[PDB]
């Protein structure tokens, strides 16, 4: 269980990405989690900070420190994952997340995690699934 129903949400089995608010969704969206190589977790993660123009640095899984200015970001935690908007991947659907390998963690529409700062707030639950 996690707090009142809103909340960020993914499947990534199924690709697609949500936000949920009223325990119904605000967003729909189609999605690619982490490659094959290094796995997205998926269960609860949290969106204790929504972005706009973030950058999504850190550094690969091979140690090979990385950006990627994103227009909308929440630092989740505890995984390593981070639901963001994603300007520069032009693909969502079917698994992408094996084929395109993105990282480790949700690569959202660049449409939607927009919407999704707009009613995640700093606190809101994030889960991918
Ligand atoms: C989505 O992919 C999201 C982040 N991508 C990555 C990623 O690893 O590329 C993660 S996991 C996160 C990345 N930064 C940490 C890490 O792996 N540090 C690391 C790894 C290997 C070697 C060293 C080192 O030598 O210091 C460090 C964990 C995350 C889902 C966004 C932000 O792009």
């Amino acid at each position: 269980g996690h707090m009142e129903d809103t909340y960020i949400e993914v499947d990534l089995e199924n690709q697609h990405m949500w936000y949920y608010k009223d325990g119904k969704v605000a967003l729909e969206t189609d999605i690619v989690s982490g490659k094959p190589t290094t796995p997205t977790p998926a269960g609860v993660f949290y969106v204790w900070n929504k972005e706009e123009d973030a950058t999504l640095k850190g550094t690969n899984d091979d140690g090979t420190p990385y950006e990627s200015p994103v227009n909308y970001w929440m630092p989740i935690d505890w995984t390593g994952v981070g639901i963001h908007d994603s300007d520069w991947q032009p693909e969502y659907g079917g698994d992408l997340w094996k084929t395109r390998g993105s990282h480790g963690c949700i690569n959202t529409p660049p449409s939607v995690m927009k919407e999704l700062f707009g009613m995640v707030e700093k606190g809101t639950p994030v889960l991918v699934f």
